[PDB]
């Protein structure tokens, strides 16, 4: 049996905490230096083992084609570690805000916008026509329209620039996890639900496949099935702000259902997975050989989860319905580069959420964590709205280790890390950042803040087909969760 008092140091789970959007700001610059030293101070004092920033595109290589310019990040990097933290760095081929709220608005690069007036299919577009300008569509992955590059390549270059200028960062274990930015917003899944063409929650979005060069692609898949004249979906999948029900595609035994339907989610899930297998691989072979996390990031779409339809996970990208897993393929292709999955929601209860949108995270994020585990990957997280209640760290809690702590050993079921959004001024308000840090003491087991590094990143094992991929979408129940944490932030322990 276990000492009593003895925590084995298995059960920590670090802690990382957002850096506010454009701490390097659109121009480059890294303003109010002593406000920053002073936050990066108290949350290293704390507790917290790191930070994370968004390392943006249009930041870096504004100026022209590999024109890189790291000087304004080096120096928040070197702050950072000066403070004691570790960084995770997410390569940011995204925009930053662009809304009447938002703070700052960083676009990709203006010579890549360039591009985009005279050929907008270079972007995700909507079957009305709309152009999302937040991210170079997968269509053009391998296209050569970028001044003489693909898309892709402008990727490994950005990401080989990275490594080679932050390379004593790198040595020195200071810089900690890479987080490959994969679609909008960083996360790998279609803009299926964007503010700026009127999305509100719980729409269920549109499908992001009507530019000219995933239309080629389609076209021509559906030739090969034996069915030349099937389109992609019309009137009858509805727009943002449709419920399910209300639509021809999504309604029960409605399109999705049919072979037409199945064929089509098959090619835009499959889509999807291949774009992430290429950015993921490109970023396996720069960070190979040095002791770093590479991540993507999946989003928690929870709202339908709980309708036969799961409509919003499939305009997303995930075709994940009864009977068929859409988020286990993600994590094996995850596995094949030894990287790891970071997803959302992990502060999400099903009673927060209003009885219409059939919305279930808990349950969403029981599945994801369970097929990321049983493909042999560690899985991260993020809280997906702020919250600064014991409600929500709670949750928190019981999700990076969902049946609590092991006295003999390190859990069965432990997620690889948190990342808090976010750092600001609500956050270190006296009150809210007192329960703060009994979630990061908790988050560690009761442990004391301990600093060693991640695995060294093994080389990307050998390619698959896409069929033998799909051996992974077989159902499959998830791993029991616990009610409750162990360990909740008001000292208690509901076991005894």
């Amino acid at each position: 049996a276990p000492i009593p008092g003895v925590m084995p140091i298995g059960n920590y789970v670090s802690l990382y905490v957002m850096l506010p959007l454009g701490v390097v700001n659109a121009d480059n610059v890294f303003p109010d230096k002593e406000k920053v030293e002073d936050e990066l101070k108290q949350v290293k004092a704390g507790g917290c083992d790191g930070v994370m920033v968004d390392v943006w595109w249009g930041i870096i290589e504004a100026k022209g084609p590999k024109q890189y310019d790291w000087s304004a990040y080096r120096e928040l990097f070197q702050l950072v570690k000066k403070c004691g933290l570790k960084i995770q760095a997410i390569m940011s081929f995204h925009q930053c805000g662009g809304n009447v709220g938002d703070a700052v608005f960083i676009p990709i690069p203006q010579w890549i916008l360039q591009i985009g007036d005279k050929n907008p299919d270079i972007f995700y577009t909507n079957r009305a026509g709309n152009r999302n300008q937040e991210y170079l569509s997968l269509g053009v992955d391998n296209q050569r329209l970028f001044q003489g590059r693909t898309a892709l390549e402008m990727y490994r270059d950005f990401m080989e620039s990275f490594r080679d200028n932050m390379a004593d960062f790198l040595k020195a274990g200071d810089i900690v996890d890479i987080e490959v930015g994969c679609g909008a917003a960083g996360e790998l899944r279609y803009p299926s639900y964007p503010e700026t063409q009127g999305w509100v929650f719980p729409g269920i979005g549109e499908f992001q496949c009507y530019d000219k060069y995933m239309v080629a692609d389609w076209k021509e898949a559906v030739k090969q099935a034996g069915n030349a004249d099937w389109e992609m979906p019309g009137k009858g999948a509805g727009t943002y702000n449709d419920t399910p029900d209300k639509t021809e595609f999504f309604r029960p035994n409605g399109t999705y259902k049919t072979d037409m339907g199945k064929f089509f989610l098959t090619w835009y899930s499959n889509k999807l997975i291949i774009h992430g297998d290429q950015v993921l691989e490109e970023a396996n072979k720069v960070f190979v050989g040095l002791r770093v996390n590479i991540a993507a990031k999946v989003s928690g779409i929870h709202w339908w989860y709980n309708h036969v339809s799961h409509a919003a996970e499939l305009t997303a990208g995930f075709y994940n319905v009864a009977g068929r897993d859409g988020y286990r393929p993600i994590a094996r292709m995850l596995a094949r580069h030894h990287a790891t999955l970071n997803f959302t929601c992990l502060e999400m209860r099903d009673s927060e959420q209003p009885a219409e949108a059939k919305s279930a995270p808990q349950e969403l994020v029981q599945q994801v964590l369970s097929s990321g585990w049983k493909e042999y990957i560690d899985v991260a997280g993020e809280n997906a709205l702020p919250r600064y209640d014991a409600t929500a760290y709670n949750q928190m809690l019981l999700l990076v280790r969902p049946n609590g702590v092991n006295l003999n050993g390190p859990p069965k079921l432990k997620m690889s890390g948190l990342t808090y959004l976010r750092l600001s001024d609500d956050l270190l308000q006296t009150d809210n950042f007192e329960l703060f840090k009994k979630f990061v003491k908790k988050m560690h087991a009761d442990l004391d803040p301990s600093p060693i590094s991640p695995a060294v990143l093994e080389r990307s094992n050998s390619a698959i087909t896409i069929d033998e991929l799909m051996e992974a979408t077989k159902g499959s129940r998830p791993f029991p969760w616990y009610d409750v944490t162990d360990m909740p932030v008001d000292g208690s322990n509901p076991f005894d």
